[PDB]
């Protein structure tokens, strides 16, 4: 089963190349809890933003360019990315924009962090029609001394 | 000698009701570089924001109320805070507003990270006379895969 996991600001803006303007450790912990022990597929920009292989996860990079690093798996296509994950119960797609566009058709679950921040951006998370998706769980949290903005975790299942 | 180290957004903002809306690992690395192996004096609210004692530094908290963590030294006056530093060459004051207000008149140097972020702040760095300080180093960086805003590191010496 293929799942997409993303953090969206107002209007579905998502990061593209530069780091996003927020500091949300509670949300990164949620990202960790939900991707640990599973394979993660991401594009080149995400991988440069992360800065190293996420531990406890099989790191798969989907890019047209070559593999700088040997601690992860470099693949040139969707089928190849899918294949490198082997047979597992759940494959996590962690972005960015293009990658999400490529897997959305095949996705069965969406884990999203909705963040109350207005950010000017080019890239948007794909339009997903919530009538094609059932929201199953939602949990809001206010900003605090450690989290810059209010955020809401949402899980949706494809119907 | 006492030095002040601060991160200022536009208009000298240094704090907000919640965590600052930025992700700047390169500035944190500069802050560690410049405070490592030194005593650091901070107020209670800055301590609470940090979450734990800073490693490799003697952490001193200036507060009127009693201490809640045995890992650090709690002090009730400027004089006590200084004294708790012992005999070292340089004492670093890490904020917040009021604490910077009480040490500025005794400071000979300032390490400032200026960040291009326009935000509404709650506290601000005390007003410094640009005719009383000499900029001895400056270094500009744009936002990147890991840093959400452009920033500039500056060190000033009291004329
Ligand atoms: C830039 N980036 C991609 C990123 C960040 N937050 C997201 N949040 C959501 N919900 N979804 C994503 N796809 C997402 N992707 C990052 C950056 C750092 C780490 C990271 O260091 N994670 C540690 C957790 C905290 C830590 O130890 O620093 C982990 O083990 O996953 C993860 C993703
Ligand atoms: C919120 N806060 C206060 C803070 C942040 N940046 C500043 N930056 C400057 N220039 N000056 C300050 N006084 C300042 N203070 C923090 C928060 C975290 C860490 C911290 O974890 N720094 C680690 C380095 C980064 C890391 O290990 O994650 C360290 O060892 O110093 C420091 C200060
Ligand atoms: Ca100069
Ligand atoms: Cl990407
Ligand atoms: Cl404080």
């Amino acid at each position: 089963m293929i799942s997409l996991i993303a953090a969206l600001a107002v209007d579905r803006v998502i990061g593209m190349e530069n780091a996003m303007p927020w500091n949300l450790p509670a949300s990164l912990a949620w990202f960790k809890r939900n991707t640990l022990d599973k394979p993660v597929i991401m594009g080149r920009h995400t991988w440069e933003s992360i800065g190293r292989p996420l531990p406890g996860r099989k790191n798969i990079i989907l890019s047209s360019q070559p593999g700088t690093d040997d601690r992860v798996t470099w693949v040139k296509s969707v089928d190849e990315a899918i294949a490198a994950c082997g047979d597992v119960p759940e494959i996590m797609v962690i972005g960015g924009g293009r990658v999400y566009e490529q897997f959305l058709p095949k996705a069965q679950k969406l884990y999203l962090t909705h963040i109350d921040a207005e950010v000017e951006g080019d890239t948007h998370f794909p339009d997903y029609e919530p009538d094609d998706w059932e929201s199953v769980s939602s949990e809001f949290h206010d900003a605090d001394a450690q989290n810059s903005h209010s955020y809401c975790f949402e899980i949706l299942e494809r119907r």
